[PDB]
């Protein structure tokens, strides 16, 4: 049941100084720390999607690199979710991340993904994502992530056989999307995956319309990428993170 739905088109913006997370879960307080990781460069050159369903194949998968920063301004029922997985087909392991309202689903399986994989809405139906599942070998079901204008944050990186998710919800006054100033990601999960990921995939929600099977839509979203960079964290008193420095410069 894989239908084409999506088009999206893409624009370039700054990053200015966002992407900056916790590297560890030490505390430390009134520090400068300097770290070597993989960080989204300051001022760097990050893409913005955005994605119109209205009432061909144009979704075409972005590449993952050394991890991901993800950023959206949209409302949280819109973006669901994400895919990440190297063929996205029977023949490799693959991570689906899909967000609901109640609880977050984080589970790696053997997907057959569609070319234009999105949530319909009308009690949520995954048949649209994947026509099947099987020799699944991982599943964590836990609270969700996409909460209640709103600016929301995430990193993901695969280290090591570890897939890390940070994660940041920032109340945005009306204006400019991707705001100056710093809001560092706090460590929301490492799973234990081991997998290969070379390529990554949002997940939309679309509604059906009951009036053009589906609900007209857009969701913009930024997609940066980490580099393998050191930075210079300042910790404040309360053991947060509230200016770095970036050191190509
Ligand atoms: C949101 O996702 C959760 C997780 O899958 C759903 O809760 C499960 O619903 C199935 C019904 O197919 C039950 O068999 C499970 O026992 C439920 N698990 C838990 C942990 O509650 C939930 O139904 C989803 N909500 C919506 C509106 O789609
Ligand atoms: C971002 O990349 C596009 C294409 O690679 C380029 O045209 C644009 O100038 C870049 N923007 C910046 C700020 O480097
Ligand atoms: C994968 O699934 C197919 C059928 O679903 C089965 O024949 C095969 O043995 C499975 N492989 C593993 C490693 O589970
Ligand atoms: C990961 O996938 C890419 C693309 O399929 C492949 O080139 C690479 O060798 C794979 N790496 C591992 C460790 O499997
Ligand atoms: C840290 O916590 C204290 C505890 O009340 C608070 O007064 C202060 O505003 C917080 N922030 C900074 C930057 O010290």
């Amino acid at each position: 049941q894989c239908v084409n739905l999506i088009t999206r088109t893409q624009s370039y913006t700054n990053s200015f100084t966002r992407g900056v997370y916790y590297p560890d879960k030490v505390f430390r307080s009134s520090v400068l720390h300097s770290t070597q990781d993989l960080f989204l460069p300051f001022f760097s050159n990050v893409t913005w999607f955005h994605a119109i369903h209205v009432s061909r194949f144009d979704n075409p998968v972005l590449p993952f690199n050394d991890g991901v920063y993800f950023a959206s301004t949209e409302k949280s029922n819109i973006i669901r979710g994400w895919i990440f997985g190297t063929t996205l087909d029977s023949k490799t392991q693959s991570l689906l991340i899909v967000n609901n309202a109640t609880n977050v689903v984080i589970k790696v399986c053997e997907f057959q993904f569609c070319n234009d994989p999105f949530l319909d809405v009308y009690m949520e139906s995954e048949f649209r994502v994947y026509s099947s599942a099987n020799n699944c070998t991982f599943e964590y079901v836990s609270q969700p992530f996409l909460m209640d204008k709103n600016l929301r944050e995430f990193v993901f990186k695969n280290i090591d056989g570890y897939f890390k998710i940070y994660s940041k919800h920032t109340p945005i006054n009306l204006g400019r999307d991707l705001p100056q100033g710093f809001s560092a990601l706090e460590p929301l999960v490492d799973l234990p995956i081991g997998i290969n990921i070379t390529r990554f995939q949002t997940l939309l929600a679309l509604h059906r319309s009951y009036l053009s099977g589906w609900t007209a839509g857009a969701a913009a979203y930024y997609v940066g990428y980490l580099q393998p960079r050191t930075f210079l964290l300042k910790y404040n008193e309360n053991g947060t993170i509230t200016d770095a420095v970036d050191c190509a410069l």
